């Protein structure tokens, strides 16, 4: 067949596990004598589109699951049918982040979002709400130090502070999302990046700090904290810091909402390997031992199985990233939100230069958006 019957081919990306994921493949074909060959193509989030139209590919595609929207509104992925105790090992908002158009359409195997990070050595009791961080600020730069620098350049980054005190991308019900119900203008909204705009104008972050800045300073053990994710921890010379990793602060007493990535696993529609794809992902990969495997090649962060993830949470560091990741904002799958990006890249910019006020720059996202 185009698909081949009778093996599985799985795709994910280079900087995944792949070796720890061939071992649970190797595991599988013990069991079942069924081959599993396990690959990580260049770009394969832009080929994976291109073959399975023409029902070709591989039987399962491992990505973030905001990628799996498009995927799914071009009926690339089988509806996965896991039973509801099966539903009820992994934690139930990562479900919500692989639903499309109400099914299900992948099984969720980590949770990615942004943490507070900060210098054990300069503050060894971080602060709990932004509110603090002003003062705080003055009394470090007083000593030759600063409290906190992230990158204001992007909202991916940003919008855990903008975000709050209620605002929001779109609103998720019943397994979709509500495109006229945008969350980028309201009151919360504007509270937040006033209070970011505040930040700049008083001189506690410059308004050109970005991604390299704020990495360098951290490193360098010149500023308190950071805003980053697991991506960064490797880089993060403990050499010369004693870092640790902790929940968001929150702002008029609510969360920071950071947005949530969910690296997720679907199942090639085309494939005629489904049952065994199903086999494979629910009683081979998501368990304690085959989530390990991928972990102990590269660190998957926190995972979606509780069994596993109250094991990985012995490390504050993870315990954080599903702290915030719970108190967070699934990124929507729907194609709406890459108006969302650029809109409040704009505004952002704008509102933090004094181009613009908070309020016009967030009324004029919040047009794109809804256009
Ligand atoms: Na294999
Ligand atoms: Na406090
Ligand atoms: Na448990
Ligand atoms: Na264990
Ligand atoms: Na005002
Ligand atoms: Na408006």
């Amino acid at each position: 067949m185009k698909i081949e019957e009778g093996k599985l081919v799985i795709w994910i990306n280079g900087d995944k596990g792949y070796n720890g994921l061939a071992e649970v493949g190797k595991k599988f074909e013990k069991d079942t004598g069924i081959k599993v060959t396990v690959e990580h193509p260049d770009k394969l989030e832009e080929k994976f589109p291109q073959v399975a139209a023409t029902g070709d590919g591989p039987d399962i595609i491992f990505w973030a699951h905001d990628r799996f929207g498009g995927y799914a509104q071009s009926g690339l992925l089988a509806e996965i049918t896991p039973d509801k105790a099966f539903q009820d090992k992994l934690y139930p908002f990562t479900w919500d982040a692989v639903r499309y158009n109400g099914k299900l359409i992948a099984y969720p195997i980590a949770v990615e979002a942004l943490s507070l990070i900060y210098n054990k050595d300069l503050l060894p009791n971080p602060p709990k709400t932004w509110e603090e961080i002003p003062a705080l600020d003055k009394e470090l730069k007083a000593k030759g130090k600063s409290a906190l620098m992230f990158n204001l350049q992007e909202p991916y980054f940003t919008w855990p502070l903008i975000a709050a005190d209620g605002g929001y991308a779109f609103k998720y019900e019943n397994g979709k999302y509500d495109i006229k119900d945008v969350g980028v203008d309201n009151a919360g909204a504007k509270a937040g990046l006033t209070f970011l705009v505040d930040l700049i104008k008083n001189k506690h972050m410059n308004a050109d700090t970005d991604y390299s800045i704020a990495e360098a300073a951290f490193n360098k053990g010149e500023t308190a904290m950071t805003i980053n994710g697991p991506w960064a921890w490797s880089n993060i010379d403990t050499s010369k810091v004693n870092y640790g990793v902790t929940v968001l602060p929150t702002f008029k007493g609510q969360p920071s909402k950071p947005f949530v990535g969910v690296l997720s696993a679907g199942i090639n529609a085309a494939s005629p390997n489904k049952e065994l794809a199903k086999e494979f992902l629910e009683n081979y990969l998501l368990t304690d031992e085959g989530l390990e495997a991928v972990n102990k090649d590269k660190p998957l962060g926190a995972v979606a199985l509780k069994s596993y993830e109250e094991e990985l949470a012995k490390d504050p560091r993870i315990a954080a990233t599903m702290e915030n990741a719970q108190k967070g904002e699934i990124m929507p799958n729907i194609p709406q939100m890459s108006a969302f990006w650029y809109a409040v890249r704009t505004a952002v910019i704008n509102a933090a230069s004094g181009r613009q006020a908070v309020d016009e720059a967030l009324k004029d996202a919040q047009t794109r958006i809804t256009k």
